[PDB]
């Protein structure tokens, strides 16, 4: 059942999600060639663990071992923190947090361009968080799902670019993951009607090819079955009366966190 946060709630949404924006603007000076994903992993553990005093809602789920997921070009999403895997320039690198904090969860990721960018990398990651952005910039009380998935696909598959079917954004609170399901694409199957209180993500995944994907033998690492880059932002939002609230905004979001529609 989709739930409707009360203002205590959401207050304490709040402060999850600005500690896991935080955990992101705290490893962006690590992102740097040569490190390992492995040793980003543990950095970000150390954060939350030993100066947030909140926990990673990933280490654990469902068997996954580390804290945050770290996903590399081809890889779309899961990719596992591992010591022997080095960035290197012209990697774009996804880094996905989920921390939870007096009881509330805080999720969100970005793109990290390393070292020496490449344009289609610049442009994959650019469009990909645009997409984030057109969606965030239509949830508004009335408003249904469905629109603000088809609106995502129609802009992304307008850049010759695909959205991973597979996954989807979700609602959030006291739960990792709870109703309603978000997806980034149109469906029939989608009719939600949003209302203030309803707190939940939006997180495209999207690939430079064919939206396909194929899991590892490792069990976790899902990539594009055509090898092509694949990347995803997501934040976690809060409904509110006349437009939203975007609770994991960082410094280097160039959206507002208040968006209101009324005049
Ligand atoms: O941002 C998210 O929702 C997110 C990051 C990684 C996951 C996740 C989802 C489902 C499983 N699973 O084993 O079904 C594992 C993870 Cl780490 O979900
Ligand atoms: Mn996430
Ligand atoms: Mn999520
Ligand atoms: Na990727």
């Amino acid at each position: 059942a989709i739930s409707i946060k009360t203002p205590e709630d959401i207050e304490k949404m709040r402060v999850a999600g600005r500690l896991a924006a935080e955990v992101l603007e705290m490893i962006e000076p690590y992102v740097k060639p040569g490190v390992s994903t492995g040793e980003l992993d543990r950095i970000c553990n150390d954060y939350i663990v030993n100066e947030q005093h909140a926990v990673s809602a990933c280490l654990g789920y469902h068997g996954y071992p580390k804290s945050v997921c770290i996903s590399i070009n081809e890889v779309v999403c899961h990719g596992i923190p591992d010591d022997a895997k080095l960035l290197k320039d012209g990697d774009i690198v996804n880094i996905d947090v989920t921390v939870i904090k007096d009881g509330f969860h805080g999720d969100t990721s970005k793109m990290f361009i390393v070292g020496k960018p490449t344009i289609m990398g610049e442009r994959l990651c650019r469009i990909t968080q645009e997409s984030l952005y057109l969606a965030l910039r239509m949830v508004k009380p009335g408003i249904n799902l469905r629109e603000i998935g088809a609106a995502i696909q129609k802009f992304v598959e307008a850049e010759g670019f695909s959205v991973v079917r597979e996954y989807c954004g979700h609602g959030i609170g006291r739960g990792f993951h709870e109703e309603p399901q978000v997806l980034h694409y149109d469906s029939r199957e989608t009719n939600v009607v949003l209302k203030p209180g309803m707190t939940f993500t939006i997180e495209p995944m999207v690939n430079a090819g064919k939206k396909e994907i194929r899991t590892m033998k490792d069990g976790w690492t899902v990539k594009t079955k055509d090898r092509s880059l694949s990347a995803q932002y997501e934040h976690t939002i809060v409904v509110t009366d006349n437009g939203c609230e975007i609770l994991t905004l960082r410094k280097d979001d160039t959206i507002p966190a208040i968006i209101s529609h009324d005049e």
